[PDB]
């Protein structure tokens, strides 16, 4: 039953990526956030960062700091020299593995990918 | 939504082939049957034969003849010089496009495929 | 030989769906037809309906009636409250498992799918 | 560049599922845990449960309670009438969408899937 | 690890076809060339022709002749009655197996494919 | 016609890899060969090496030397510190992109892959 079986497999995986995609920049259950030079804040989740990107969660733990936002404590991390759109796309990749990266952002993404050791994303950007 | 979309596609196609597979040698709605030299009768359906194999439905219409089985009229067709297992497998291919052909049968199948112009099945058998 | 093997598999399945697609609304070997409220008649084949959709063939057998068209007897079935285009698309799905459903029809299709228990098509329509 | 592109896509998705798979029953960053009738505790992460399974996170929030384990506070939730292996497999599905479910567990899984509205997993279990 | 494994597989194959594609009409290491009726010369490589197309390398060996171009000896072969674009596309297929054939060329390609026994390309052209 | 189209695509690519696979260690049209420390000679083809592996063809051109074998001149290259089986597998990868590498050879292959810059093969070996 190859077609039924592969069909179920792809469908399940598609639901999973849509489900985690809905958590990108989602303040619900967010325990970490990134502030970009524009002042914009991007909500994230240590779960994803730890699971997907050891250098990034290390940076969060070392360079992040306690902040109160709307009466709720979080770990804020400054993420400088990058557009908010590029930062958001980088998080989207960690959450969803989506390879459809906007070509206008490749330079930034590759810089992010490089800084935090996301080899696979470097390759996406070079290609 | 590539994964959801391809998943749904493969799943639907898998159901379709399982559904038509259940009609192979199924006397329900059968309006044609093949008698092999062993005396065994294989039930089939002109719908499939017409849609999938012009040379076979032509042979059915030209060489077939009226027969009564259990009080019900059908078109019986003699299909000589082939094992029942090979004939059954050939019908299975017309109904399901299943390419997993038992290697022990390839010579017979290829002969059937050749006689009735099923090019694609010839190729499966040579390979 | 994965690529040769999967290639042959997809190719065979593609031929099968094209072959059965050519039977949609095809009066040849048609033993059942649907009349829509517009007066348009859609030719079908009990083979497909029985194999693919138990609730639909049950409705055909229970609610259908004998009709003579061009001197030939068939089972006519009234299929009300649905456009001919939606009915035709529903049959196309039963014959081919094609998931590319015209978005303009999704409401009708979903109603058809629901009425005749085609779960998979309900899902296609919701998504 | 279809093959390079689909290759990169599947590879990225494969890394993602392996990365999240490593978080199944992983106490690191765990903010919720399930206690089964055997007394065994399964570590989980509200991030996944919220994103993937609304009925389960609702049950966690409503029926869960504060617990201290090794001096650290978490939300403990009793998950009765199910083997630990079945519970663990259910979490594995929420984290990874893996469809390769051990057949010995299908009855339990289907019961879990049903209770928490994971339609897709019900289907996997029936098939 | 199906997704990682198939991903690596497709990616490797994609690199291979891009690498050999870069050799189409590439004079580097060319030991055979085709002259079309326009006077245009197409560089090729006996390696590919021998491996992929027995009738073509046979024609090269039988009908080709020694030629000096820029002080370097090669085997020149006249390839008449075909546009350079069609000849180039035919070579591209032998080097890369690319099935995306420009529809404007199908008649020529099919003639080439026929003359040199490239069954698979005949089929691409008919379809 | 997705299934017919992808089927044709995979089938063509499968033929291509089988065709080039038949050239691995094939003395026909061989213009370069590798001698391993066991004394065994592996036939190769500069076409492939140039197209697929710049560092390897550079090594061939710089370190290779003229040799006469059975009265025919070739470029012989010493390839030390590696088993013949590992060397042969490395060539097989350059010719076919086959990712199914024998696990017993991964250390050698990775050393070869590293020495000649075949990044993709390094990754196959680490995984």
């Amino acid at each position: 039953l190859y077609f039924q079986s592969m069909g179920r497999t792809l469908l399940s995986l598609g639901l999973l990526v849509a489900d985690f995609g809905a958590m990108v920049n989602n303040p619900h259950l967010s325990d970490v956030q990134f502030q970009t030079d524009s002042g914009e804040v991007l909500y994230a989740h240590k779960f994803v960062l730890y699971a997907r990107c050891p250098l990034l969660i290390q940076y969060v733990n070392n360079e992040g700091f306690s902040a109160i936002e709307d009466g709720v404590e979080t770990q804020r991390v400054l993420l400088g020299d990058v557009s908010t759109e590029a930062a958001r796309t980088f998080l989207h990749y960690l959450y969803t593995a989506d390879t459809g990266l906007p070509p206008g952002l490749s330079s930034e993404l590759s810089s992010l990918a490089h800084r935090f050791g996301v080899s696979e994303l470097v390759h996406l950007c070079e290609q």
